[PDB]
């Protein structure tokens, strides 16, 4: 999997691909959405499993519902959350959380993070071949967000044999 | 095992060989059914124990009995439930749920996979040779969908070891 | 551990060997019972420890209690609820049941076998060598159900170092 | 350890040596008494630490106040009880249990060991030394059940590195 | 695999199976012949790879001859050759030679077997079940050895995973 | 990898793709031939790395050198090298040696593999998805050879991870 | 196995069993002989397959054809060879060997070991339980030392599984 | 991670990297705080996760809450519960907590330490290099704590592959 | 660590080393006491963590407090908590409990154990060889309890890694 | 480590950075030199230690001599020999050759790789990151091959922990 | 063990500890001198045993006879053999070895380091704590190489439970 967030501007993006692989060996769907809107103002992309992915999407609805402004604090919440729960620790996932203004990653490790001043953040297998692409082009003269986070996705999936050419797009802002 | 389903034109069908294996070793049965009818729409196969398969069967009828034409939103709950339950987890299965509309593959990795436009969905040991070989028949003409899920069966458990030549079929559409 | 049944004409045999083996090499009891009634219909006979096999007899008595004339149900609630519960999840069994009518095999993997149309079913260790036997002799005319199966028996448990050449037998229907 | 039980003629002997070993490696105790009385009519020795033993030692005691003339019940029960509690199952411990009439040997396997003919039991990491040299006395002219019991203790405690030759000794029955 | 010899009276059969198996999963052959004569007198059958076999082989033609009419010697300098030649310790086989006369099975763990009286001998994954089977039917009346090692083969075969239903056949003597 | 080969009629054809996959997780390269002619009548492909492979097709040309116009000779006598040779034995690949009249699979485990009757052969990662989907339409009117070994790369690609969709194509005859 | 010697007065045995065992597990023979005349004056048993304890053999005749009447030293030079050379150190055997004189056990990690004053040796996975049952009888007045190793060879085959009772006899010295 | 802590005179100082290192191998973030005041008087700073470490302050502020001017006895309460308490000992963490007058060290192993003599108290897998370091300047004339710390840091944090050279700062006192 | 008590005479001591290692690689504190009063009949050492050890002590004072004057009950009531608690089964600790009467060893795999007669009692990486040296010396005409304890002391720390050679006292009693 | 070749136009550069590692976790040397000229034509840079990357080296010196104008064939046999010499498969190390003309990446799978059409080569823990961001760069105007290659070396170094920031540069063309 | 070089102004020191530790656990000679004079020039510290280091010193030697004033090419000779040497692999330990002018560390990885502008290069499992606090104080008034070397290898033993408070030192420069 890829999932990349750029923030560039009065824009940012947050890109997926849509490889589901079994046994780190075979794809068993070429065309499965990583990518969940669950406002206006707020989307969440997933690395890991539709059921580990949505269970723990719905666990941060909750936090945001509670702490309504505080994106940043509804993913630590949520963090907290993961790593005591005796059931959500079974589960494998990574998630980035994105609005208008934060950008978050949070991760079964417990991590949560935010951007440098680049804007840039990536999870998966790809992720970080992801990551290094577009930081090569964050600052470079004619490149908008979503122009480095095409770029950089074509190259981080070439690489990473899990993840694959077809993505979905989401842009806020 | 090999669960196999091929949708083409107005149907839809379902297979599943008859194999038991025990200790990845020996056949302990020739003759098991791997397909359970639930109500006169939909059909489901399953590869894993005859407890862990049913136990997650009777899970599943409960998913539909509470959304009852979301084939799809059930599978998801199911899964999401399926990952989460302590119980569950200590299960291994895989499941394919088929209805004139829809068809489904859930696993215990709590992936919830539909097909690709081919229409074609298949587990087990064998399931993905199956695939293979109905998808090389997906789009020739003469081959409907019993015709190319027959084909593949018997190509698939000739490779697989943990298949045999004894199918279940079911029709819907 | 040796336990066979064999079911010809109207009538059915279990046997087992008596054989208590520690840390796989040393004999300790060669005189140990391995089948019990539980009532005037239904015998039942295991390989695993005694302790085991009664805890998860009183199980099934219980399940046989609750579906008082489908054998076959009873098993599969007492493999669901084996497969579920934590604590008997913990044993390492394999059991026989045998009425007049019907005879099953269920293990801890959750797998509940019926005999194929000839009758033989079999576990332990020397199970696979007795059942391999009986259905040698299955067909020819001379041998009843006792006889194959003593003849099975001597031939397994010749083979199986963990099991010996005393047995129990239970005759039905 | 080494806890031998001899019976012979009208009289039974139990044995136990002394010695308390750590890591597998060193000696830290070659006092240590191994065979508890709990009334009048049953004696039992232990392999494995104090309070593993003890704590089964007291379950045993219940199981004694609840079937007062079984002591073959009893010690089922046992056994069963301490294959299903979750605390009980994190105790190694092997137990053999001694009246004028029965002997019996518990594992946490959840075996349950009577003598054969000879009435001889035994159990520790010497244990099956001592069987081997108490069944070569036992059907021999002069050797009662006590000189038969020493001669073995002798022989296996010699050759067990983890048993010495300081023993405890009780006599019914 | 599965290998199977049979000598019954004045007449010896030898049969194998024609699966090839990789990664204990899959078929990559169903018809490879796993015997091979080497003059007028002499046959074998081998579990295992070609080359490994073959390699095999060419070494026991060699010790055929320099010891001629001692198969028995022949087969044990072959074994002990095999045994202590880094290059040969590195494959992995079991052999059965055949003649009028005599039959023996080498293996990598350096055993040289003969039959019992019953002039049975196996090897590979369903050796053993064939072993049993025929042993069922050794002593009785109407079966010749080839029918026997037929029935044998059907029920071994059956049995493992690892062996098919196409059989070559070898008879002397 | 994927390497196919496909013989229909009076052509064979033989198919293999260019990725090349490190650490079992990034693409390296994704233009890689993994083809090569040796002369006018044979072709080779392989999967392993370029220089296990080359190793491998060296030794296999001076196999041919000796035994001129027996392919498959040649073939066995290298595996047999193969697995003697310390150092060969010390690399992994697979080959698939393609004439106008045989085609052979060999592997490190010394199995030397010829079709069935369909002309299919196939190895690495992606082979046994192409053997499948090949099958499926050897007997189809309307797929000669090379048209068959497309569809079925095709298959087999978009499902191994480790194979990719750039394909080097030869063909005899 | 099961190899016994036992001296007592001016008569010396040794006595070996005849199971042999496969993959721990399964009896496949039940009729091989484990002991070897090399001259008028000495015998020799062995724990470990055909191969291994004839290459021993071999080398020990040499060491004994160097050292001709210092049978402790050829087997001490033995012993030195085989724990340096990198072939021999592949082997697993035990062996007795057996003069009217003197007795010794070697082993593959390189002990040699004569009997304590009561002239008993044993090797294999019964052997400690033979010596423990030997030692009980040595010194009891009616048994000759043929008839201990009888009565311990009974004691110690019944409760080895990888032993038999059927037994080799030979007498000096 | 590198906490380090210098108290000397009437000044204590706390520092901290900011590097998280992913899969130990690389950087998701290099500006990470990893100190927290919880009130006036205390400040804390922690090697591991986010959540890990902010469950574990938050158990700790209740320890306060608790026992209000017992840092000591605080500290030691909650590693008493972080030691018994199931979900708590799945998290990996390290915490350094400071006041005017105390400083302890609490990890995961149950330990409660304190300074020496030296005031140096440090975490991480930077932290004993940064101990190291502070020690040799503790003594030395002209070096505050601050001027100790940063430089101790710049030490650990140019060795310690996981630590890098942006640091946050408290004092205190 | 090496925590010793040497009783002789009407006098009794007990030491313990200030060693606290972390990774069984480095000193975190060299000047940690290993030794609690808790009453004034009554002294305590541990090897293990602060946290470990003090909750070990606080249960042990509630067995003190159920059975006054009868330490060796309340020892072995404290094992059988310990051995049965799945809380505090996941402690690492051993104790020596000091009266000027008795004195038990008591550790985690459920031993209790009182000296011999030499009065003699040690736990901790260092333990056994203060033992030794202790028991070197104690019935040595000059050498009191406290003098053998501290020449053993030095002699142990002086060998084990794990503890150093600052020690505290305590004397009774 | 980071090694990054770039060629574009009629320029190349290659680039390392300069950081030893020990034991994956600390830094040894930030400033060791791991680029080595060979002649006027030629430069290579490697991951691994100086011995063995220097060995590997001498090696291919003489490959180069061997085959002067080949660059390409002398990397293949210098390969060739690193797998099947077994001195040379002891040794960790990457490679990257480069000439005005050619670029190789060999590393000790046996991959000789040479760039796509993009010109970009990596090898090390940090080489996929650096090829990632190099790709990213490769065909924007103003980048020429060095700018390209330092912006790649920041970024790839910044991310991986086992390299940093101080590189030496080669340049030809 | 801990090994030291300061090279500070017109001088340099080495220092080693003299603590040999067996099993990682106890300390066997605490009186062992880990440094070696070869010349007037030339000293040379060693972490490992007495036999491999010392064969690796004899090697180092031949390597300085053979490159008379180059002792970095010395080193890097001896690095280059001691890589690729069988023998000298199975070989444990690392070197430092100091002129007037030049220092290295070489160890069995096949680095070879030098020390950075500070003039520090440190060995042992107490190395890096040493590198650290000399480091401290490398560039303060007053501390000459000697004073910072031994302040240094204080606090690193201090640490390190391998190694002691005594020093062998040697000067040049
Ligand atoms: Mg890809
Ligand atoms: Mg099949
Ligand atoms: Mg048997
Ligand atoms: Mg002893
Ligand atoms: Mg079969
Ligand atoms: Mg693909
Ligand atoms: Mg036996
Ligand atoms: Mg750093
Ligand atoms: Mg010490
Ligand atoms: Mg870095
Ligand atoms: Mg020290």
């Amino acid at each position: 999997t890829t999932i990349l967030s750029v923030r560039k501007g009065d824009t940012v993006v947050l890109l997926g691909d849509r490889q589901v692989t079994l046994g780190e060996r075979i794809v068993a769907k070429s065309s499965a959405c990583k990518l969940r809107r669950i406002n206006d103002d707020v989307v969440i992309g997933f690395a890991g499993s539709t059921a580990d992915a949505i269970s723990l999407m719905e666990k941060l609805e909750n936090k945001i519902g509670e702490f309504p402004n505080q994106l940043t604090r509804a993913a630590v919440e949520l963090a907290k959350e993961w790593r005591t729960d005796r059931a959500l620790r079974r589960l494998e996932a990574s998630l980035i959380v994105c609005s208008a203004e934060e950008t978050l990653e949070i991760d079964g490790q417990g991590n949560v993070i935010t951007p440098e001043a680049d804007g840039i953040v990536a999870i998966g297998s790809g992720g970080t071949f992801a990551k290094a692409a577009a930081r090569a082009l964050i600052d470079v003269d004619g490149y908008d967000a979503e122009k480095i986070a095409r770029k950089a996705m074509r190259i981080a999936t070439d690489i990473d044999v899990f993840s694959n050419e077809h993505w979905d797009v989401e842009v806020l802002e």
